[PDB]
């Protein structure tokens, strides 16, 4: 993950509220999340990686070992089962609750790490730099 940490901020967005509809986040929290700016605040440390956040609708943070399930309380309130992996260079970020799942992923590309959230046919993608 020596590509993944920095300290990230958003770039730009697309589809990320249809993304929420399908996660199934309501209107308010869906129209000030997509307001927001977050960045990424991304470090490992032996095997343990965090991914932090800052911005002002929420500051969370997670922190994982690749292959091992965690539990997650995700920004907008779902308590999830989640275990994220390395996929050929690809952080793969999969979120279980409620017999539903969500795919997120998240890669370098050029100068950007790219993160795509998927859920149901839906697919947003949200591009970061470094700040
Ligand atoms: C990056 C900050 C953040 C937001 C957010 C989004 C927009 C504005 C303000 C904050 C959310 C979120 C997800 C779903 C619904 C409502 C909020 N989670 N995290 C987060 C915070 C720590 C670690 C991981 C993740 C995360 C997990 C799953 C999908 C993500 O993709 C959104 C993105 O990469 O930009 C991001």
């Amino acid at each position: 993950c020596d590509a993944f940490v920095g300290t990230w901020k958003l770039v730009s967005s697309e589809n990320f509220d249809d993304y929420m509809k399908e996660v199934g986040v309501g209107f308010a929290t869906r129209k000030v999340a997509g307001m927001a700016k977050p960045n990424m605040i991304i470090s490992v440390n032996g095997d343990v990686i965090t991914i932090k956040s800052e911005s002002t609708f929420k500051n969370t943070e997670i922190s994982f070992i690749l292959g091992q399930e965690f539990d997650e309380v995700t920004a907008d309130d779902r308590k999830v089962k989640s275990t994220i992996t390395l996929d050929g260079g690809v952080l793969v970020h999969v979120q279980k609750w409620d017999g539903k799942s969500t795919t997120i992923k998240r890669k370098r590309e050029d100068d950007k790490l790219v993160v795509e959230c998927v859920m149901k046919g839906v697919t947003s993608t949200r591009v970061y730099e470094r700040a």
